[PDB]
């Protein structure tokens, strides 16, 4: 039976909010945020993983376009196929397309698989957020109400299920009975509530938050 | 000689900042803001003009796509061709595509002509803002730095001269040695400084602000 509220920040499973600047790397930040939590759960160590490693290395054979966008699922697939991802410390974020510079010497995490949740199932997304960890999702972020959000529970009647922005669901709850998803963005600590947005939950897959969810798992490190 | 600083809000030539919502009508808000200023300068009365009238009626013939974007200059051409535009009060903004509902009986303004300024010429834009009125421009707004802007003079190293968002230049000045354009947006009061942004001026056509400037005129 699921908790009424979850916040993976309280379990030490969520790194500081990142700023993607003028590079469309939301998909890469979403993916490494999902994997960071799995690394903490497995090892007890919270380590920022390299979004830049994904931008530079999870490219055309993964359907991804670096600063012009990508899939969280095919990011996880790169990490599986590459047998690792570098720490952010070793392979820092530059907000631009670079040649691949992955070095196994600075590998900080691996990925053995990823799980894709069923389209528009907010009940199933709630289970995965409670029991597995933070979940990579897409939202429709193409609304001034979204990018000028300051606080409270975001609800936008003009929102669609056509997602265009990769974000991380790190919990859920309710604010005076308005249910929400707790979403970590990569627009820096000045966006929203110190980089987070609470987005309407159980309002018909609002902004497509449950449209294409996925989460990675870790098997071996050595 | 041109003034050091200009602000057309000081002459009562600028309406309230509007909120376009989820409809890409920035081109329409920019076009009516530039015409609103000429209407005040002509009649002495400040009247908000119908961005919706443009979205609905300045369509295929003007290369405009309503909530999917358009051009301030072809909007001015619609007003010239149509022999008017309704007030915002008579033809309210709905943030969606609708059938043309223009009615000459609620006409609040006309347009006799529009002028397009030369590409990249911040000196010529300054002359127009000083001597003519607010100028419709496009900027490159596709930068988190732009939509997160809170105060000061916006400078983005990643900005390009490929413009995508219509806005209105209502002045210029110098804040702490940073030259700026004073820009009215259509993202409501929670964007920037109560709906305005100061954008870097004389920094090589920053964010394309002087790429495609235009202003309308009224004769009667
Ligand atoms: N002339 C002109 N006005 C423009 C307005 C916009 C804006 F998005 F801000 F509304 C973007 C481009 C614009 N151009 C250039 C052009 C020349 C042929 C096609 O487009």
């Amino acid at each position: 039976i699921l908790p009424d509220s979850v916040d993976w920040r309280e379990k030490g499973c969520v790194t500081e909010v990142k700023y993607q600047g003028s590079c469309g790397a939301c998909w890469a930040f979403s993916a490494v945020g999902a994997l960071e939590a799995q690394l903490k759960l497995k090892t007890g160590k919270l380590v920022s993983l390299s979004a830049q490693n994904l931008v530079d290395c999870s490219t055309e054979k993964y359907g991804n376009k670096g600063c012009n966008g990508g899939f969280m699922t095919t990011a996880f697939q790169y990490i599986i196929d590459n047998k690792g991802i570098d720490s952010d410390a070793s392979y820092p974020y530059k907000a631009m397309d670079q040649k691949c510079q992955y070095d196994s010497k600075y590998r900080a995490a691996t990925c053995s698989k990823y799980t894709e949740l069923p389209y528009g199932r907010e009940d199933v997304l709630k289970e995965a957020v409670a029991n597995k960890g933070p979940v990579s999702v897409g939202v429709d972020a193409r609304h001034p109400s979204f990018f000028l959000y300051r606080s409270g529970v975001y609800y936008e009647p003009s929102c669609t299920q056509n997602v265009n922005h990769g974000v991380l669901v790190v919990g859920y709850g309710d604010l005076n009975g308005k249910e929400y998803w707790l979403v970590k963005n990569s627009w820096g600590h000045n966006f929203g509530e110190e980089g987070y947005i609470r987005m309407a939950r159980n309002k018909g897959n609002h902004c497509g938050i449950a449209s294409f969810p996925s989460y990675p798992e870790i098997h071996h490190h050595h």
